[PDB]
């Protein structure tokens, strides 16, 4: 490992992330689930990148040719441990849901990428394109309330089916999420996030690790 300080490059940081399911139980009353968050300039150790490229899709425009582009130091795995204990009331109260915030001292027009991988392969992109609100001296991207797509929703339920949190690690050895932001106009990587997933052992809580990419 090479720990060294730089998820965020210079040019753009996430501030917030998370994962939500939030239930109405009646019109003034809603509970709301976090399955992951983040946020809610450190010195990063470090992977090789070369041991995640066959996690995700690696021919034109894949995880490999996107690294080899650059900048490296937007470059980052994510390793989270998500809290699955929640109820999952099959209803029209129910909203999956992902909420991130990202900051520049630029003004820019941002498109984030989304990909959903099964045993490294594409299986779902949501793409999303932000504009910038100025903001305590800064630019804020914020996407709120984004909708999961239905095949993220019925993994959850999935995973939540089984009755042991190590049979749901097995599955979600083969479940990534590559988040791809860019600058729509200039086509430049201002951070990518190679995410990867086991279940929290805590009853009531979601862990991440965030690890810098490097080369070699």
């Amino acid at each position: 490992s090479h720990m060294a300080s730089m998820i965020g490059t210079t040019k753009l940081r996430l501030v917030e992330f998370s994962a939500f399911l939030e239930q109405q139980r009646d019109p003034d009353s809603y509970n709301k689930h976090l399955f992951v968050h983040i946020g809610h300039d450190p010195l990063l150790e470090s992977v090789d990148i070369r041991q995640i490229y066959d996690k995700f899709p690696e021919k034109k425009g894949g995880l490999k040719e996107l690294f080899g582009k650059g900048p490296q130091n937007a470059f980052f795995l994510v390793k989270f441990w998500a809290d699955l204990n929640c109820n999952i009331q099959d209803d029209a109260g129910a909203f999956y849901g992902v909420t991130s915030q990202y900051e520049s001292s630029e003004n820019m027009t941002v498109t984030c990428s989304t990909k959903v991988c099964s045993f490294g392969k594409q299986v779902v992109e949501k793409v999303e394109t932000e504009y910038a609100r100025f903001e305590n001296g800064r630019f804020v991207y914020r996407i709120n309330r984004s909708p999961m797509c239905e095949y993220m929703i019925n993994f959850i339920h999935k995973l939540k089916h089984l009755p042991e949190k190590y049979m749901m690690n097995s599955v979600l050895e083969n479940f990534t999420i590559l988040l791809v932001v860019t600058n729509r106009d200039t086509q430049e990587t201002l951070l990518c996030m190679a995410c990867v997933f086991e279940v929290s052992n805590s009853e009531h809580g979601a862990q991440h690790h965030i690890y810098r990419l490097v080369k070699d």
